[PDB]
């Protein structure tokens, strides 16, 4: 069974804690990588009801099990704050333009 559903995607805790770690590690050290700069702070247009608190910060997490390193990010995000927490997972899939939604 998933954890997290991203359209098609199937992800387990795992994926999610080791695609937040790698995004993490990068954000303490005051890097990025990516056209798109990732990791970068995650505004929440959408509005979502985040349990834990901001600023809060979107990193790819791909449905290959591989960890994100620059190339096309794909449509999936783990979104997590300063304290190393996982405020959630979020996809493009099944949203309008560049908006998101959440993964079941
Ligand atoms: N949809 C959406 N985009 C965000 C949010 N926070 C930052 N962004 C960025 O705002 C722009 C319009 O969506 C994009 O550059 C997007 O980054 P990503 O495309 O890297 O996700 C957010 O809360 N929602
Ligand atoms: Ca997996
Ligand atoms: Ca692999």
């Amino acid at each position: 069974a998933c954890d997290y559903t991203c359209g098609s995607n199937c992800y387990s805790s795992s994926d999610a804690s080791t695609a937040q770690a790698a995004g993490y590690k990068l954000h303490e050290d005051g890097e990025t990588v990516g056209s798109n700069s990732y990791p970068h702070k995650y505004n929440n247009y959408e509005g979502f009801d985040f349990s834990v608190s901001s600023p809060y910060y979107e990193w790819p997490i791909l449905s290959s099990g591989d960890v994100y390193s620059g190339g096309s990010p794909g449509a999936d995000r783990v979104v997590f704050n300063e304290n190393n927490q996982l405020a959630g997972v979020i996809t493009h899939t099944g949203a309008s333009g560049n908006n998101f939604v959440e993964c079941t």
